[PDB]
Parts: C-alpha cells; structure tokens; sequence
C-alpha cells in the first residue's frame, strides 16, 4: 500500500477533471470544492481536484485555499513526528507533484500562472502542462513549449525536476518535455472523438500523456516523494522554529 499524491491545479474549463479520470483508467460538473480521490493499482494513488483559480476579476490572495490544503497535509505529517505514541507507519497524504495546467494560448504564460506557479514551486514539486494540447498544431506546440520555457526561467521558477538536485541524462529527457502537450478522454473505442479522427491519448503520436503517466507514476516516482520529503517537508519543518 505505498502511497503517492498528486494535485491537479488551474483555471476552470482546462480539463484538469477529465485528466485525473484519464489518468485512473490507465458530462463533468465543475470542480466547486477540493476533493480527494483515491483508487488502487501496489500503489495507492491519490489524485487531489481543485476548485479553478483566477477565474474571478480580482484574483489576489485566491492561492490561499490550495496553498492551506498543501500546508495541512505537511502539518498532519509533522505532529505525527512529533507525537509520542506513534507509529508504525505515519500516513503520507502530503501533495509528492503538482500539474499546473496552462492555457494553450500560444504566446506566453500570463502574470496570473506565473503568479501561481512561483508560489506552488516554493512549497510541492510542479510539472507544467498544456491544457488540451489538442488546440495546438505541431508547429504551435513546439514555439508555445518555447516561450514557456523561456517565461519559467525568466521568472525563477523552479519545475520539476529542479536544476540544483548519469541522473541528469535521465532528468533532461523530462525537462526537454516540460510543458507537457497533454488531452484528456474518458471514453475508449481510449481516446476523443472528434469530428476529423479520433485522437489517442495514450498515443504517443498523438500527444505527450502517456510519457507524462510513466514519468510520474513508474520511473520518478520515488524521486518525486524523495524530493517532496527531503526538501519541501524539511523546509516547513524547519519553519516551525
Ligand atoms: N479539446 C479538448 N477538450 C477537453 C480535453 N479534456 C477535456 N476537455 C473538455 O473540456 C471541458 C471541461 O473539462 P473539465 O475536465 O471539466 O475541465 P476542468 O473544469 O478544468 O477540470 C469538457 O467539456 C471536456 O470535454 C482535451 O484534452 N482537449
Ligand atoms: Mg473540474
């Protein structure tokens, strides 16, 4: 039963709940409150969906919520450190990776998602994401990863996996992907019907999902709780000082 967390976060309308039942199987209301769902595979996998986020004009302090969720988790951890009595084995349901969905737009990432993602990156690992990849051409896809990648740096933000920490051969090939060009289906024949062709989500032809799904939960997985355990749970450990 070892366990692994992820949080799915963006605007509303992205995708973001289509991709979390995506992800399982390997009409949706809007997503109002956070909400925790988890299935077996031997892992137990928890994927978190969350209410949208700059979705109101005025958006200033509309983190908080996601950022109170991500802080609880890392306090239930604590005081059970700190407790005498236990444990045999202390329950990790600390946020371990964070997809930060981005509009497929096709220039840059916005003020609001750098905004988001600078404060996220500072306390759980984030792996960006292009929201229904599927918008874009091949050609847009490429230039769009471009300015993305070009903005995260620019802008300090630390994705995963982090810069400072044979393995770097291995991480490149991860980051070379970042923003991941990601679509969601929850039908099979599994894929999204559409009016030309039907795409295949696990295609890895078709867009870059099933690279994404290895990496989180096969091949960096461990990395991913390592990273999550040594650097961001330490850190809030240590500001409880
Ligand atoms: N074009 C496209 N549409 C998608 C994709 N995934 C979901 N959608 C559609 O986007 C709409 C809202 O999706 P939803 O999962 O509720 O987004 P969320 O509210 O941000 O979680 C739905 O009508 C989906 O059918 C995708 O990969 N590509
Ligand atoms: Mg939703």
């Amino acid at each position: 039963g070892f366990e692994f967390n992820i949080m799915v976060v963006g605007q509303s309308g992205l995708g973001k709940s289509t991709l979390i039942n995506t992800l399982f199987k390997s009409r949706i209301p809007k997503t109002i409150e956070i909400k925790s769902i988890t299935h077996d595979i031997r892992m137990k996998l928890t994927v978190i969906d969350t209410p949208g986020f700059g979705d109101h004009i005025n958006n200033e302090n509309c983190w908080q919520p996601i950022m109170k969720f991500i802080n609880d988790q890392y306090e239930k951890y604590l005081q059970e450190e700190v407790n005498i009595n236990r444990k045999k084995r202390i329950p990790d349901t600390r946020v371990h990776c964070c997809l930060y969905f981005i509009p497929a737009t096709g220039h840059s990432l916005r003020p609001l998602d750098i905004e988001f993602m600078k404060r996220l990156s500072k306390v759980v690992n984030i792996v960006p994401v292009i929201a229904k990849a599927d918008t874009l051409t091949l050609e847009e896809r490429v230039h769009f990863k471009q300015r993305i990648t070009a903005d995260l740096l620019s802008n300090g933000i630390d994705v995963y996996p982090q810069k400072e920490f044979e393995d770097r051969l291995v991480n490149e090939k991860f980051r070379e992907m970042i923003p991941f060009a990601v679509v969601g289906s929850d039908h099979e024949y599994l894929g999204r019907k559409t009016k030309w062709g039907t795409i295949e989500v696990e295609n890895t032809t078709h867009c870059e999902f099933a690279y994404l799904r290895d990496l989180l939960i096969r091949t960096h997985m461990q990395n991913i709780k390592d990273i999550t355990s040594s650097i961001h749970f330490e850190a809030y450990r240590v500001k409880r000082l």
